[PDB]
């Protein structure tokens, strides 16, 4: 077992922050997998299918800052394509490793399984190009520096990378690196940073009341502490949108709720949109996050910070890392901003479900909500400290949440994971519940059983049959997907029942599946406003 | 509800042979779905996820000659990418309809859900290019003739097509066609056909023993009957490979078993490879079908017929329809082939499982086997007449078989569907069993429970844990995926038990799940030949 390219890739994987490898085996990656098994730093996590494996890696990377997925050539990598695209859309650094046929087999154009039968072995590599920031076909002549380049770009951009690893390449000799891969910090040209600073100070110095709006790019680049630190030194009205929920302790002074554009609570609208200067840190104003682009923030009202560029008014200042832009704004805010922010009983409904769940969440929770009433209702939760809130509203792929929960629980085995998934969403990735059971995880899974696609019903054709789903027996699923499930399940239809059951499960001693019976047409407040804005 | 582009697409869809549309709804395709619901000719089939929906359409198209899949922009189409690629690889005409945001939203580059957040709406259209034979972005200015062009190319090439249907384009006015969409058989230039006939006539005239080898491309282009009649009218040693199994009634004289390169029964090798002239009709010599490319067929020994070109010896004759080449060769065989033929108890094992199943299959059966010991064992079955044998050994995506069975059973509600899936494979697409139960289908599902990836174990690392799987309670799955599964399930470990159970479920009055307990290391004969031809 001499040190080879496969070992080099695994060593670089640990350098980037991953302690587990998700995926599904195939004959093209079995020999690479031997090095994963033997590795003392990387844990193989076999998944029920590649799409779930890619979802799990995404959720894993949202907890550890990095993740890796292993698939087999063609059938595996294409199954995971939607997950990688979601990681690209929401800036999640998931490394897609594709085990591939040997280079000699590729060069002869053989009619191998997992190919289109045309002897071409680069179709799927090119198909991955739009959803990755870097990729490489690893050869004997490029492997180690291509691995470093892709991972480095992945770390810089916080977005997926792709490596095609032919089985013969994996075995090629390599030498262990003396230093851990860490390309680290970049600094703006001091004149460029000074110009930004000067422009931001002029704007901030003339601001009567400043507000702060941070979102998911703060999370992805590891600036959550800095933003928390920011609001503590510099009290001001602050909020996130749905994607970046969890950046702030929502019980802190100056926080009035999540910002949603026009769908926002009245206090939130006044706190953020009423400020003459709003600092938008890592924000993307997507249709869902702004309830149909109904946000009212003018360019002259805002200072914007993006990963490599920041904007003051109409002027953009490019080639500035967001970290330096934030440090600049923090210093400036300490000088020029002086605001002192002034502070169950019946049939289950969306309203009393979320109120009941609000009393249940605790610090340290990992909360995942899928698209549908789960995410659009969970936006109203008042998150305590140290909560990792995982939602995917830009990509919006239902089924992500259940499989991502498995990755998150793998990342943080000692943290309580709460899964908020619709009945429709859970059908798409249900087989990863077996992975949770196999690995003895103890998530609290709440299935919002409204018997179909309620969000779709609220958008169009509520009585149409395409909005119906096959009606599953949810409390029986753990017993079918495990020979001895360490789990308990309940079906609740009353608010007192749910609160009583949530009381029972509180310290998550086993996996909990709570089937929540909800009305077919019941809608959380945010989604009602999103539907109200969909008309023309 | 005036007639519009959406109705035109559905009208053309029925013309091509699809009576059902598979997929998953999304807000971008709800209004088109109203036309599917309202249509009296096409039935909406909601699926548990898009990947299973694409698998189901593939199996549906293998029974009706055409199929359609409907997904939503981005999250849906990318989830279905592996299914479409498999349809492209094995020449299955599946139409992928992608409901998309309105053109105005696309033109403004809005930050819409199901996008990468870059305002780009053509990434996923271009990613589908390598795995479709034709595509179009439907506009108000091109919709109807782009629809016709894509379907016509699909009909000609027997391969998937792609249509992006912006929600606004679907509502644009159209006129119902007086002529049903059809693609009239091409005709070879009479000199080119004559040149091939004269070269083939010379080749056959000096051949003492001729054998016939047909495979899946015969099935896709609708030449099954032609090959059947050809061997009836001219008896000769004939065979198929694994992909084209089912072309022949395997009980007629001159059929000795499926051809698998070096892995043949002695009679099959002598029947096919021993012939001085072998007619290869629609054959692709992939690694799995040839047991590692160990087939011995020389160019001078073979006459080969492909969809648009045929070969005699070293000379290719292009621009000849496959039908005309066969017709020509049928004429010639009558002229120059003047010849005729040549001359369960105890613990369940792979050997006695397939022996037991051999006595169970009947005419009219639709048999689907997934990659693994299921497909590699089912190759030894001697099929009776009118059997549709669905295997996917070129693409080889496990999980296809279970979801494809749902599509096939939808296609043929009055035929008995036998599903041969491994435990590993069935985990990937298990949620489509709920679709089977919701639609009151009655397949006989045999899950080969060898507790993990046995074929992978036989290839590499039998004791390695990446070849293990989560151990499910298979007979309990219908009770979890339905509120009233009228299903009958058994766990069998004895052959006498299995035969008794197979007698019980023979007339498929209910869905049957037979969990077949097989040894972890038990191997079908073909896979042993595939393993021995590796790293040699
Ligand atoms: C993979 C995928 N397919 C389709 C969609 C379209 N879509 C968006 S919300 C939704 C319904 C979700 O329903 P459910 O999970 O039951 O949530 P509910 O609103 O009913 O609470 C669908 C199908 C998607 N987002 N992702
Ligand atoms: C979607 C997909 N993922 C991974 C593979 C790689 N692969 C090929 S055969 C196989 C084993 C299949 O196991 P099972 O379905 O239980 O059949 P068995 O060979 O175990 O009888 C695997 C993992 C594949 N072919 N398709
Ligand atoms: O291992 C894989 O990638 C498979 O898909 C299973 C397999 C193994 C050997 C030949 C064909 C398929
Ligand atoms: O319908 C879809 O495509 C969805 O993904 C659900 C949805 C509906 C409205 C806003 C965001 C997501
Ligand atoms: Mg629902
Ligand atoms: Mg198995």
């Amino acid at each position: 077992t001499p040190y080879c390219v496969a070992d080099y890739l695994l060593d670089r994987l640990t350098d980037c922050g991953a302690d587990h490898l998700f995926g599904v085996p195939g004959d093209y990656n079995l020999q690479f997998l031997d090095h994963v098994i033997d590795s003392p730093d990387i844990c193989w996590v076999g998944c029920a299918n590649e799409l779930n494996a890619s979802y799990a890696a995404d959720g894993y990377a949202r907890c550890k800052g990095f993740a890796a997925l292993l698939t087999t050539f063609g059938v595996g990598e294409l199954s995971a394509m939607n997950g990688i695209a979601g990681s690209y859309a929401e800036h999640v650094p998931v490394l897609h490793i594709v085990g591939a046929p040997g280079t000699a087999s590729q060069q002869r154009g053989e009619l191998l399984h997992h190919t289109l039968g045309d002897g071409e072995f680069r179709h799927f590599y090119h198909m991955s190009e739009p959803i990755t920031v870097a990729q490489a076909i690893l050869t004997e002549q490029n492997a180690c520096y291509e691995i470093d380049r892709v991972l480095t770009t992945m770390l810089r951009e916080r977005r997926p990378g792709y490596l095609m690893l032919p089985a013969d390449v994996a075995k090629k000799a390599a030498t262990p690196p003396v230093n851990a891969l860490t390309l680290r910090h970049a600094h703006a040209d001091s004149a460029c940073l000074k110009a930004f600073r000067d422009a931001a100070e002029n704007r901030l110095a003339m601001s009567k009341r400043t507000a702060l709006l941070a979102d998911f790019l703060v999370l992805r680049h590891g600036l959550k502490h800095a933003l928390q630190k920011w609001v503590k030194d510099v009290p001001m009205a602050h909020a996130t949108m749905l994607m970046g929920k969890g950046i702030f302790d929502e019980r802190h002074v100056g926080f009035y709720g999540t910002y949603s554009g026009s769908a926002s609570a009245g206090a939130v609208k006044e706190a953020i949109e009423g400020a003459d200067t709003v600092l938008c840190i890592g924000t993307r104003f997507t249709d869902t996050l702004t309830a149909g682009f109904t946000h009212q923030l003018t360019p002259s009202q805002t200072i914007e910070v993006q990963p490599h560029a920041s904007r003051v008014g109409d002027v953009w200042f490019t080639g500035i890392p967001m970290l330096q832009a934030i440090e600049t704004l923090v210093e400036l805010c300490k000088q020029h901003v002086h605001d002192t922010p002034v502070p169950p009983d019946g049939s289950l409904t969306q309203d009393n479900f979320w109120k009941t769940l609000q009393t249940f969440i605790r610090p340290g929770d990992i909360i995942l909500a899928d698209q549908g009433t789960s995410a659009f209702g969970a936006i109203d939760l008042r998150l305590p400290a140290d909560v990792n809130f995982i939602v995917q509203p830009l990509w919006g792929s239902i089924g992500y949440t259940l499989a991502a929960a498995f990755g998150a629980q793998t990342a943080c085995p000692n943290r309580r994971v709460i899964v908020l998934t619709g009945d429709g969403a859970a059908q798409l990735t249900i087989q990863e519940l077996g992975s949770m059971l196999r690995d003895k995880q103890h998530p609290i899974i709440l299935v919002l059983n409204n018997e179909g696609y309620t969000v779709l019903r609220a958008i169009h054709g509520p009585e149409q049959r395409y909005n119906d789903i096959a009606l599953w027996n949810w409390t029986q699923i753990p017993q079918a997907l495990s020979l001895d499930p360490q789990a308990q399940c309940w079906r609740v239809s009353e608010a007192e029942q749910l609160a009583d059951v949530l009381e029972k499960v509180a310290h998550h001693e086993r996996l909990s599946l709570i089937e929540v019976m909800l009305p077919k047409a019941d809608i959380p407040p945010l989604l009602g406003a999103i539907t109200k804005a969909l008309e023309a």
